[PDB]
């Protein structure tokens, strides 16, 4: 697993993208997708691997990272996931730019 210092960076990260301070546009990354609720039954067999936030605090917290750089591949499929499925001007696809910002700020 990854190291102690850039484990806490990597869960002060996750904790920021799940921050009630961004409710308003991290609402649809928080948990797995509702395939169900969203009409779109194939979800799991078209996306490379299906991630959430969620997720990604979880598997870091089981040390499943080897190092950062993995870590924010996690978060990057998350986005990847989304402009996928939601296409530009919508307001999901939106709302992914805009928390993707969010961890570019944290992560730059």
């Amino acid at each position: 697993a990854m190291g102690a210092a850039e484990l806490r960076f990597c869960n002060q990260t996750i904790k920021e993208l799940m921050s009630k301070k961004h409710y308003n546009y991290n609402f649809p990354f928080l948990a797995p997708v509702d395939t169900v609720a969203l009409n779109i039954p194939n979800y799991n067999e078209i996306v490379k691997q299906p991630m959430d936030l969620g997720t990604i605090q979880s598997k870091l917290a089981n040390n499943e990272y080897e190092n950062a750089d993995d870590f924010e591949k996690d978060v990057r499929l998350v986005f990847k996931n989304c402009y996928l499925f939601n296409p530009e001007g919508t307001d999901v696809n939106m709302m992914g730019h805009r928390l993707e910002a969010v961890f570019d700020k944290k992560w730059a």
